[PDB]
């Protein structure tokens, strides 16, 4: 069947703005993590967070960004950027049945949600919400955002699987591709960063709470230390095209996704069982015979979650272990926006020839002994890599991504 | 490609908590909108809903339930019900790779988003809160909910557009059968109903608010007098599944999925643009050689909404337009949920022979010119029926079921 290939990326994250400062970010384990006020006076414990450091006021058209929340600005302008870089003229995405988008959330909108129901308890009630609510507030908010002011004709909705959101996007888009459906389907996702979210996930353990005075240590993967995970917010974007529509119009390719996989694993509602991982992972190396060169992890940075994948990736490659490193350890885990910027930074390394570092182990721990965990950018030509998303829900999503001649 | 199937399916609405209720409730063209004392409370102007006739307590195990909001909880008895329906035991779906699930909701759990921050604001902090608050109030709450309890080992994850969201649920479910990679995935999706997601469409004028004093007439599609819609909630689900696989057990085949369409309006972001709905109903239409018999329109009984249907159905169709029926008008609107339902209520009518009537219809709209409403309940032998599904952010999807030769 097609071939599905990247040909334009574009990300907002904790560690830069466009792929120029991200890449800069992943050759030095630039950390992304800073000390968040906002989370402290929230009552929480965890005073961590992956934020992104810039001032989105007027980047966008006021009678657009209007409807929009955070998820949607990181996602909008992770698209614009993808645009650019993809060489798409307006003529040649917009208003074209053959383009589509497929970019979602993890959680949509709770700091509007709870604006509106804050503001409807008010003196005021109705005239405080508001009519841009809904479209700030709903899951769908990400994809409804960007199809809606870029002209997109084709597919519009969101996939939303809690941490492998932007991930199963991806591999959406790929399979869009492979039914002959669109020549062109953007996708990745967003996610606001705020207490009102934030504070959900320390009531249940989530994240990391004992480094508050040394936030860039915070997020340690495979650290015998580690505490939970730093939540992050951002976006990213990349464009996944038909392999002989790129060809034609001369478009740069950066990889063709030659395998994705998605799994569930039917056992917890909070904890990875492993075995789901294992098929996922499986599945997206049918038929892709190259050596995998890098697997950029979930590496959430939790007791058990990093455990349970160290497993799972034995399982899958035993004596063929890859190198390894997790980014959450610099950039912190983005949720719904994470299995895009992930595989973004996959794609960096692959392009560039580079692996970057899984920093803040101190002492590694015990159940990752044998593994090729890379702690050091190191320099090397990859041409397969794979990065795995998993979320709450038993919900796994793997990609790999492959260098063409 | 591989055909698809719906072997089953399962139901939890404002008309009746089960096929059969619902089957009752469509024949005698019952309504199952009434007064809401909370909405009033809240400051709403708007004091109707279809709410869920059903005492859910006791009815999902304590340990499961509690990690779930009310849309997973409608989905879950709907799925409960659809996998009786289908015939299916424990160990023909569960713990199987080739068994998946794809149900969504339109905006996750206003009311858990809500509960969390106020909780959290309190003077106990995380304490009132609890570590239930993400799986309630994630996106993915309906298919993490479900393919956990359910023992899923497919595909897994949520798909959100707003108003077509579980409509596009089963468009992919579809997809995922044609690509060969599952042999039944479970489709549908939720959605909970309460004043603190209500009010944000409230105070964006989208609801119904000058017919508090007789609920039941209050969403009244196509009518010229009609002034918005009337919010609800509920679940619904069904079972997609392989043709020959169906065959092979001797299930029970409501119909084949020969359609299904997916654009994007690119125009208007809570306002439809018709020409996207035009092409969404061709793409569904295409290669199908009988004609469509009857079409359960959106008809979401707003002024404007209805007007740019009609137009589009008068644009497909004109002439040879087939028999037209809202069920919204009795139902109300379940947003997320309305697709599967809305999916259901079709092959209710295409399984028993018969055509919903679209109620409260005191003085058809101008719009409706040339085209054949239904009004009364009809006995037919159908054949061929459609059902359309549109959202904000200009997200459209069709689906066309037919009887199985
Ligand atoms: C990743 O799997 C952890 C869960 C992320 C879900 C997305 C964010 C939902 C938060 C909603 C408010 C509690
Ligand atoms: C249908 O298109 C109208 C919009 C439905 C959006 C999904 C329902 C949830 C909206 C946000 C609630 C907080
Ligand atoms: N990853």
């Amino acid at each position: 069947m097609k071939r599905a290939v990247i040909t334009g990326l574009g990300i907002v994250s904790s560690i830069g703005n466009n792929q120029q400062e991200v890449l800069a970010s992943l050759r030095e384990g630039r950390s992304g993590i800073t000390f968040s006020q906002e989370l402290k006076d929230s009552g929480m414990r965890s005073h961590v967070w992956g934020n992104v450091k810039l001032d989105t006021t007027g980047l966008i058209d006021r009678k657009v960004v209007r409807f929009m929340s955070d998820a949607s600005i990181y996602a909008f302008l992770s698209m614009e950027q993808a645009i650019a870089d993809a060489g798409l003229s307006p003529e040649a995405y917009q208003n074209n049945p053959r383009v589509g988008l497929i970019a979602g959330s993890g959680g949509g909108s709770p700091r509007f949600q709870v604006f509106g129901a804050d503001a409807m308890r008010g003196p005021r009630g109705l005239k405080a919400v508001g009519p841009y609510v809904v479209t700030k507030a709903m899951a769908s908010g990400v994809s409804a955002c960007l199809a809606t002011p870029f002209k997109i004709h084709g597919v519009n909705y969101s996939i939303s699987s809690a941490c492998a959101t932007s991930a199963h996007c991806i591999g959406n888009a790929v399979e869009q591709i492979q039914l002959g459906k669109q020549d062109i389907v953007f996708a990745g996702g967003g996610e606001e960063l705020c207490w009102e979210m934030a504070c959900e996930f320390d009531a249940m353990g989530a994240l990391s709470t004992k480094y508050n005075d040394t936030p860039e240590k915070a997020s340690r993967t495979y650290d015998a230390h580690r505490d939970g995970f730093v939540i992050a917010g951002g976006g990213g974007m990349v464009v996944v095209e038909e392999l002989e529509h790129a060809l034609a119009r001369g478009a740069h390719i950066y990889a063709e996704i030659v395998g994705y996989g998605a799994t569930s694993d039917g056992a917890d509602m909070v904890a990875p069982s492993g075995e789901g991982a294992v098929r996922c992972m499986k599945m997206a190396m049918h038929g892709v015979d190259t050596p995998i060169d890098y697997l950029n992890s979930e590496g959430t940075s939790t007791p058990v979650g990093d455990v349970k994948e160290l497993a799972a990736i034995r399982e899958v490659f035993g004596d063929k272990s890859p190198a390894i490193s997790a980014t959450k350890a610099m950039t912190g885990h983005s949720l719904g926006a994470a299995g895009v910027q992930e595989a973004i930074y996959s794609l960096l390394m692959l392009e560039h020839g580079f692996i970057a570092p899984s920093i803040n182990i101190e002492e590694l721990d015990e159940q990752a002994a044998g593994l090729n965990i890379v702690t050091e950018t190191t320099d090397r030509e990859l041409t397969t890599v794979m990065s795995n998303s998993f979320g709450f829900g038993g919900t796994n999503a793997t990609l790999v991504m492959r260098k063409l001649k």
